[PDB]
């Protein structure tokens, strides 16, 4: 395991615009505190579905508890790197181009993935950094397919933050414009809660609401596991 | 009532593409068991959320009954009713923009809607129609309240298929890959059943598995508003 | 001609989010300087082409000349103005759904287009109203197909304010990023110029900057009809 | 060289619509007349935002001359390239994910680019394919400037059709319904002439025409960077 051992000493050649820029493993990890996530590539379905996301949401969090910066490590080049940092929304990450594997080869992450034509790649893992020593780390289980279940966000933060308590996973089915649907939303931002949106547009239709909660409208809202209701029940409880 | 009678002779102006496609009467009806519902018109509350919806839903049950299309019928013109149908995403029925109201006009269901600012509009009213012919008509009566209370495309399936009886609601998280998923979603499909799909890729992410099922991983199955589980829930269910 | 004339007496019924509101006739005119032009119908090419956009664009500067509103007119209901409202990205002009084709019908401009399944709709056309008096009026000619060469926004100002000198029309074959495009762009800002950019992406390829320009790269500007060139040949000009 | 020699056997892994599909090598070159052309990366400078293109403006008329398919192979998987290719917008050519450097290996073009940070990647390079024996290649110089002395579409099109003398650059400015632009663009139909729209509709609007053309309406022709005007001006340029 790296744990507890030097981050591998590795210099990337990123881009930013017109001009070449030496992103040295030292800048990025001495003197400093910092969550790494490796993902096997950019452009993808599981690591843009969330791992990514969820980082770049709870980013301002991790900083409240002392990360400094909060990198996605990619066995790919920076013009991939920047079209897809481009692409994603993700202002508050740094996006490392490791696209010689070296870094990722370093840290004994670097796996082979013929198979989906990816050539070797790096293998799903975060670990948190202290002054360039690797502190932890959340390497996904050997197991077949795309494992994601260690190495998200979350699991993060309730290592480094163990204090900060789990905020409850809350899904709210909507209609477009639909009155009472922004009656549960800002009221949930009022109240300062995340939340996922599932629109009955081109997420859902009206099946699923039936399916899932019965009732036949919405807005819909569960929170982490149980039921709520229509914007009158959100409010109650 | 127009009931017994051939439908009007009506040549649609429509936009296919980036071109203008005109499509005719006949075209729609000749040889053909046609089910057609008329509304006021595009964007407006459709007044049920479940009105258009609901036709797309059984869409393929009235298929499997015997109706070849499904057709939307309002007094509006195609640029309106695709932006409309590119909203509403009802990919199992035809848009028709009856914009000079003269389809509706010969079916005698134009009315005025002044009050609302929509001119000359359709009533609401749907229809069966077997080789041009109209064969039953649910005309919808002067009531305050549910604005569709005979109109409905279940009223219609009740009359066309009262042998059915509609399966309860299903819904089934999903992610690409997940063999687990494919197992859960055959189960269904060996099993006459239809199935929502909310993918983790697009349709969604976990944390709505988490915050719906209460459960870490997909696939999760509900089942006309009860968990289920996943692909080893869902056999236990299905025994 | 309504010109000299007073505009219609019409009550709009209108929609604003969940709410009816009656947008009277007097209350858009009275005692205000108003612009103002008729449409065949929402979510249309000509009129969402240039018609709508310019007319938006040149909003700020109606203003500065004492334009008080600038009203869009279609015989079209509240929702479905709305939703194409709400598509357009137009902050500047009042939708007026005139969706019985009352006040279009008052202004003797109302027409059949029943060859395009319209029903009756609005005659392109564009006006001046001084509280409630049609001043000038400017009726596309009766030609063919979709007429639009006089309910523009440029005729309008130019009839408005014809001391404002009528500033040259300019576009530019730019590639996504390309280092000198950037140089022409914000240089056209920082000249407070406005611009079309044809951009080598979706809307043109190479061919037709090699076609128009004959020089075989970007960033190709052309300004009012005279060829300019690289972005170092608008520096010098 | 491999000239003369059957090119590799390899299975790639694309992602066609939202499922993966095997390509297999055989499938792209047996019994069809292929142009290819290797390049470094996906996104890199394409280092002539002309390479690309080209092979894609030129396709119709290597089709004209018996090439079946021209395929871009570049050493990256198909998600990284598919969004490239959403960005290239070329519809006349296949992009091949040869992410596992498998097809580059075997054509023995797999060269190190780690100064760049890109692993090992293809080195520039277009060939003709008759029937998976290679041809034609056209393997890049080391030598600094241009990076595509010889592996560009038109080295390729003057090898494989000498006789052939590319027509000038023809863009022309339309709308819908214009039959002006019609009669216009229907006179380079009937003229074996190619040629760019700039639709009104989205590609453009008005101020574009005024700005290039100093004319007020369309249609409006250029052909090789002269301007010739519209319907009309354009028969008499075809006399």
């Amino acid at each position: 395991s790296m744990e507890g051992k030097k981050v591998p000493q590795v210099t990337f050649r990123t881009r930013q615009g017109d001009k070449w820029v030496d992103v040295t493993t030292s800048e990025l990890f001495d003197n400093k505190t910092v969550i790494v996530f490796s993902l096997p590539g950019a452009f993808t379905p599981t690591c843009s579905s969330s791992h990514l996301p969820r980082y770049n949401e709870l980013a301002p969090v991790f900083k409240k508890y002392g990360v400094d910066d909060i990198l996605v490590v990619s066995v790919n080049d920076t013009f991939v790197m920047n079209a897809w940092k481009e692409d994603e929304k993700s202002e508050n990450i740094s996006f490392i181009p490791d696209g010689n594997g070296e870094f990722t080869e370093g840290m004994g992450m670097l796996v082979g993935k013929e198979d989906l034509g990816f050539g070797k790649r790096s293998w799903r893992y975060s670990m948190l950094v202290k002054n360039g020593v690797v502190e932890k780390m959340f390497i996904e289980p050997n197991e077949p397919g795309d494992p994601f279940k260690v190495s998200d966000a979350d699991t993060m933060l309730k290592y480094l933050a163990p204090q900060h308590q789990v905020q409850e996973s809350i899904s709210i089915f909507t209609k477009p414009g639909c009155p009472f649907c922004a009656k549960a939303k800002q009221l949930l931002h009022d109240k300062g809660l995340s939340f996922e949106e599932i629109i009955l547009g081109h997420d859902a239709t009206i099946v699923s609401v039936r399916a899932v909660s019965g009732r036949t409208t919405v807005p819909q809202v569960f929170i982490g596991g149980k039921h709520i209701g229509g914007s009158d029940d959100l409010e109650k409880y």
